[PDB]
């Protein structure tokens, strides 16, 4: 099954600035804002679509991310959680399709479409009770909010 949800968050951060933090600068920001994460390592690829990242955290553990698509001109980026810690056993992957829109007063709107790829025909209550859709956006956006000059 594929169960899709739409999440939205307004931000005061300028669109291109927010998008940069979420894409080009994510690997640097993530280990700061989520303390147990030590590093984000590119294990396959050149940073564009198709690129695989290993997120290493400390017990040492890892999570795998795949960059599925990116379109800087349209402030869109798509990535998936494809293995490792924090991926429910009922799930093949979690995919995120995000777009940063202009908002009023030079702000932004984050449009986040989260897709749960389930092994079965049901999205469990445990998964539904998830912040899986907005968590990482929220942590990065809050970092740039507080630290525009990072």
């Amino acid at each position: 099954g594929i169960f899709a949800f739409e999440n939205e968050q307004s931000s005061t951060v300028a669109p291109a600035k927010l998008y940069k933090a979420l894409t080009k600068d994510s690997d640097e920001i993530v280990p700061k804002v989520i303390e147990p994460i030590q590093s984000v390592e590119i294990v396959e690829g050149n940073g564009g679509p198709g690129t695989i990242k290993k997120i290493i955290a400390i017990h040492t553990s890892f999570v795998l991310h795949k960059l599925d698509a990116i379109d800087e001109a349209n402030l869109t980026y798509n990535y998936s959680i494809i293995g490792g810690e924090g991926l429910d056993e009922s799930l093949e992957k979690i995919s995120y399709e995000s777009k940063i829109l202009p908002g009023p007063d030079g702000g932004s709107i984050g449009k986040i479409n989260v897709k749960f790829h389930t092994k079965g025909d049901v999205l469990s209550e445990t998964v539904r009770d998830q912040f899986k859709g907005l968590g990482l956006f929220k942590a990065i956006e809050g970092y740039v909010l507080a630290h525009p000059d990072y």
